[PDB]
């Protein structure tokens, strides 16, 4: 493929500035499964010499479905940390369900699925809609500001707090820990320590279990989460369901500002198709990886036992063989078989309906209170090699 020597699709220096859209398009055309070599000390915490870049939607789905072959536990699923991270700090992530394999993952998922019943999520609709409306009214009344802080940030956090029934007076400390919990190497956040925030949030959650959906997870059906598993579950919601939904809201609004005919259509009919096109477009998790437990032949390439494969959701969601005109933002897109919530399989996002509900509620509120919003200056991207984040974006709410 026509790529620079040494190019690495997980390099945080690229994502601080842009998504490498042209370079993914070139792999899909010229080398859809391609070995991305990494030199010593430049592998983002891994020392194995590189990984297979997976760029096509069917391959991402095949890997996700074959979790008997493609492990989440062996190396975790995050494909890039700071280059000098200790291997013990990657391995400690194995205590969240995202980084486990069957049978351990199968037991936790079954218990945690108590939290994500359709009924549990739907119960949160009326409070999240009242919060959404108020957030948008507050932003309109401020006139201009940072849309990430004023519109995107609070409602995903209040969704987790309402799911967990956290008392009001404890939400400010909960939200502070949760916004320090996912790792990045951005200079704006160089003074955060996700390790203290993780310890502190696990201790808060364990005290909450001891005092008792929390009661349904920690009450024996004799199966239940232990008190420490409930802590690890609250840590996992902080990393899985906070910045991801926040970034789907910012990048959905960036797409509406760049495609004004789609925002006019959305304001009229608020279509059911919009939330999934916002997630496809935003692809807030750019990639997650697996490790092969045995040799496996994937679309003609011989993947070998122990090698990593990195699923680039950001490429697969723009796969020209699967989406008609994938570079067109189309809020009526149908069909829409995107992998923004992962490939279907054992670890498919358990929060997907809660995220869709959060997205729908906030965009309805923005349409109702700020229909003529316009950007003031360019979004500031986050320096991460796997999370596609926007730190700040200045907009004029009144237009
Ligand atoms: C637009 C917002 C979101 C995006 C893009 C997203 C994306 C993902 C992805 C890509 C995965 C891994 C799937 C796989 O490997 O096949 C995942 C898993 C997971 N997500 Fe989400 N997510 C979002 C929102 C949420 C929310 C709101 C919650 C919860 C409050 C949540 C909870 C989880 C959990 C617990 C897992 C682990 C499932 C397991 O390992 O069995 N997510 N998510």
């Amino acid at each position: 493929p026509n790529l620079p020597p040494g190019f690495d699709f997980t390099d945080p220096a690229i994502y601080a500035e842009r998504l490498p859209v042209a370079e993914f398009a070139e792999l899909r055309s010229a080398a859809p499964i391609w070995w991305n070599g990494q030199d010593p000390g430049k592998g983002g915490g891994f020392h194995d010499g590189g990984f297979w870049a997976i760029t096509k939607l069917n391959d991402v789905k095949e890997i996700s479905r074959h979790s008997d072959v493609f492990s989440s536990y062996e190396n975790g699923v995050i494909p890039r940390f700071k280059n000098d991270i200790a291997r013990e700090d990657i391995e400690v992530q194995r205590f969240v369900m995202l980084n486990m394999d069957a049978p351990h993952h199968t037991r936790l998922r079954k218990i945690i699925s108590r939290g994500f019943t359709p009924r549990a999520v739907g119960r949160l609709h009326d409070e999240l809609q009242e919060r959404a409306q108020k957030i948008a009214a507050e932003a309109a009344a401020a006139g201009s500001g940072d849309f990430v802080e004023q519109v995107s940030c609070e409602l995903p956090l209040q969704a987790i707090a309402g799911l967990l029934g956290v008392p009001q007076e404890d939400r400010g400390k909960l939200f502070h820990w949760s916004n320090e919990m996912t790792g990045n190497e951005d200079p704006e956040y160089a003074h955060i320590d996700p390790k203290a925030s993780s310890a502190e949030l696990i201790g808060y959650a364990m005290k909450m279990a001891e005092e008792k959906i929390v009661t349904q997870l920690i009450q024996a059906d004799g199966e239940k989460l232990s008190d420490d598993e409930f802590g690890f579950f609250v840590v996992m919601l902080a990393v899985a369901g906070n910045e991801t939904t926040r970034n789907s809201i910012t990048q959905g609004m960036m797409a509406f500002a760049e495609h004004p005919d789609q925002w006019e259509l959305y304001k009229k009919v608020r279509p059911e198709t919009a939330a999934d096109e916002i997630v496809r477009w935003a692809t807030p998790v750019t990639a997650f990886q697996r490790t092969a437990l045995r040799d496996y032949e994937l679309s003609g390439v011989q993947i070998k036992k122990g090698q990593r494969v990195v699923m680039f959701y950001r490429s697969a969601n723009f796969d020209e063989e699967v989406f008609q005109d994938p570079f067109t933002f189309n809020i009526l897109r149908n069909p829409n078989p995107h992998v923004g919530f992962g490939g279907t399989g054992a670890h498919y996002c358990i929060g997907a309906n809660l995220a869709r509900m959060t997205i729908n509620l906030i965009f309805n509120a923005v349409a109702d209170h700020m229909p003529d919003l316009k950007p003031i200056s360019a979004p500031e991207r986050l320096r991460s090699g796997w999370l596609n984040g926007i730190k700040h974006w200045q907009v004029d709410y009144t237009g």
